[PDB]
């Protein structure tokens, strides 16, 4: 059947993921861009400006953890909306994997992946204290089942160079919170190891008490963020409820094909560099033969209406 | 593999599910209300929070915005146990075994992910304390409907419900008769929605009427004619229209059965055992599935049931 190769470009904001993918796309391929219009208009109203202000009000000590928590938690629900719906309608047409030989019938490039809204950003906001780990796990329990051929390209960029970049300018409503850059960096690192650890066979349940290449110490995976007095019983173990969610986080990430593109270069180098990774990425067949078109018109509709 | 029979006793609160469900149990396990999770574990006394906020809104002390915001977060917390459960359970579910009995194990659940991912949220929306966009965020998050999904919804006339809803109701509640009118309307609609979807109805093909099956104005789609969802030219944006596509594939495959709650206990408890006859069973995926599945229902029970 016609194969389809999907690739999600994720990682912290401000590294140059949007450009590169354009350059990549500018060259069969459709682009599912960031739904700003949803965040700005359709879904709420300046969702991203809302996020940055609340956390700010929180840092000023004008809003209490709970007011920012309740405001943050709900601001996240809006962010992941477009990712979640796209997956939901996409899922059916996705069939069994085929194999990284050139080429596919279609290539869908994504700007971020469900996990970025249902995990990374929240966990990050949690370390930032504007969110709880209970809520964080709530999203984790909603992360959709991982689809075959789910290729995730996270991104590497030096700090000074990343800070430097954010410094110049980025999203409308965005405030330069270096600490946030730090958290969000941390979370995307962990995420990488987490996949690795998991793929190498880690089993957090065994390594709990301990709280490509070699297997990372569970203490270096995302789990570690979940060793908190909120999530622990009077006898120290995690409440089964959360443990069980860490068990889904594990299942979700366990089948992902994660890659690290380097962003410490020219937009073109990033394009060329990201292109040389797309070749070792696993693709899949479609479910209906006429899925390529609908999957196509689907991405073009998302773009035309949510892009900005 | 052995078969399993899962039943999700749903419907509006204040009718007697809880009351009638325990009775059957006292082969059959019972996964209760995660009350300890709503009160303690996930956050603090969530319910009193849901009700207060609605109150403050009603009593003009707070704004629809402020309500919506807190109202949204809370739901996240109310549905948590359902999701994780559904997600930890999922793989043990094999395909529909004919109807093939007697099942090696019967699981009775106290509500389905939809109560927290669709129903109540639809209800609070209808209350001014929650955005339709928000409601569709959870509708999309609705997990794929597993095979052998049987939902029991309850019938009890408004008056009797008012009476039972007032018998006593949860730590923190406040009798909100409107929230009773909102909630009854929702499940009622959902009842029609499942039949709509099974008699072959297409919401895209019917969507313009709002301006053998039930009329689309008598389904959960009619709620999403929320102007906020509509384009300047009245149209419905593709995001929501997709959310609705989801909502449809989700419900259509459900098996919903009606339990008349207007009849004293055991009388309802009886009817609950009678319905069990047409509910679909499933095989489990692995040898040790049933046992793992038993523990889940017992460990959720001791930890979250209060
Ligand atoms: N989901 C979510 N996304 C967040 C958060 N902060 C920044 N972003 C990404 C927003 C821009 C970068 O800041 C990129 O569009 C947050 O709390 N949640
Ligand atoms: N998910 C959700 N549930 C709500 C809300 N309001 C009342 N309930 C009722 C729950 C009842 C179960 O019978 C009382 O325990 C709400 O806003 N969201």
């Amino acid at each position: 059947m016609p194969t389809l190769l999907r690739v999600y470009i994720d990682g912290p904001h401000g590294m140059g993921k949007t450009t590169t993918t354009q350059l990549l796309v500018a060259l069969d391929i459709v682009y599912v861009p960031e739904p700003m219009t949803y965040w700005r208009v359709l879904g709420a109203s300046e969702t991203i400006a809302n996020i940055y202000t609340t956390q700010h009000r929180l840092d000023q000590g004008e809003i209490s953890a709970g007011d920012a928590a309740v405001v943050m938690t709900s601001a996240q629900i809006t962010m992941g909306m477009p990712y979640a719906v796209t997956d939901a309608v996409l899922a059916p047409h996705i069939g069994g994997e085929a194999g990284s030989a050139p080429p596919p019938a279609l290539t869908l490039i994504f700007d971020r992946h469900p996990i970025a809204a249902l995990l990374c950003y929240p966990a990050a906001r949690y370390l930032m204290g504007s969110m709880t780990p209970q809520a964080v796990l709530a999203f984790v329990a909603l992360i959709p089942p991982t689809l075959p051929g789910t290729n995730i390209v996270l991104g590497a960029l030096p700090e000074d160079r990343h800070i430097d970049r954010l410094a110049k300018r980025q999203r409308p409503g965005e405030r330069l919170d270096l600490a946030m850059l730090a958290a969000i960096r941390r979370v995307y690192g962990l995420l990488a190891n987490t996949v690795r650890y998991l793929q190498c066979g880690g089993s957090w349940r065994e390594d709990w008490g301990q709280l490509a290449g070699p297997r990372p110490h569970i203490g270096d995976t995302l789990f570690t963020l979940f060793r908190a007095p909120e999530l622990l019983a009077p006898n120290g173990d995690l409440y089964n409820v959360f443990a069980w969610a860490l068990d889904v986080l594990a299942k979700r990430l366990r089948s992902m094909h994660v890659f690290i593109l380097d962003y410490d270069q020219s937009p073109a180098g990033c394009r060329d560099a990201l292109l040389q990774l797309t070749s070792g990425m696993v693709q899949t067949h479609v479910t209906t033969p006429g899925s390529i078109p609908t999957i196509c018109d689907l991405a073009r509709t998302f773009a035309r209406e949510m892009g900005e």
